[PDB]
C-alpha cells in the first residue's frame, strides 16, 4: 500500500499528487483515480494511469478554491459506482489537503451519513491540515443540509 495513501474507509483514500515514478505503485493498488488538480499542475499525461489500467474521472478544481454541491455530488456519484464493481478509488489533489480532503468529507457524509463534524475529525486523524479555505468549509456545510433535507424526506 501507498504510504502516502490515507484511507477514509476500506476502499476509498486521499492523497497527495503521485509523481510519475510512483504510479506504477499507485496502479497496483487503485483500480480508479479521481484527479482533482488543473491541467497545468501535472507533470505527466492522465493516459499513464489509461496504460497502467486505472480509470480516471478527472474533475478540476483551481487550487485554494472549492467545487460546487454539484461538482461534488458528481464525484460522489462516480465513486461509489466504481466501490460497488469491487474497485479502491484513489482521490488526489497537489498536496493532499484541501481539495482531495474536501472530497474525502464529502464521501464520509454521503456513503455513512456522519456530521461534518465527524467526518472533519476523521479527514484530520489521518491528515492534520486538511480542508484549508472556508469556502471549502461552506461547501461541505451546504452539502450536509442537503444531505439532512434529503434524509428527512424519506422519513415523512
Ligand atoms: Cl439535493
Amino acid at each position: 500500500m501507498w504510504p502516502s495513501a490515507k484511507f477514509i474507509d476500506g476502499r476509498v483514500a486521499f492523497s497527495r499528487m503521485p509523481a510519475e515514478r510512483e504510479l506504477d505503485e499507485v496502479a497496483r493498488d487503485f483500480d480508479a483515480v479521481v484527479v482533482l488538480v488543473e491541467d497545468y499542475e501535472l507533470p505527466y499525461s492522465l493516459d499513464e494511469w489509461e496504460k497502467r489500467g486505472v480509470e480516471v474521472l478527472h474533475g478540476p478544481i483551481p487550487d485554494f478554491t472549492a467545487p460546487s454541491v454539484e461538482q461534488l455530488l458528481e464525484i460522489l456519484r462516480w465513486i461509489e459506482e466504481r466501490v460497488r464493481e469491487g474497485k479502491k478509488v484513489l482521490i488526489h489533489c497537489m498536496a493532499g489537503l484541501g481539495r482531495s480532503g474536501t472530497v474525502g468529507v464529502a464521501w464520509l457524509m454521503y456513503s455513512r451519513g456522519l456530521s461534518l463534524r465527524e467526518a472533519l475529525m476523521e479527514v484530520r486523524r489521518k491528515r492534520p491540515g486538511a480542508v484549508e479555505t472556508q469556502e471549502q468549509m461552506e461547501v461541505l456545510k451546504e452539502l450536509e443540509e442537503r444531505i439532512k433535507l434529503a434524509a428527512a424526506l424519506e422519513h415523512h
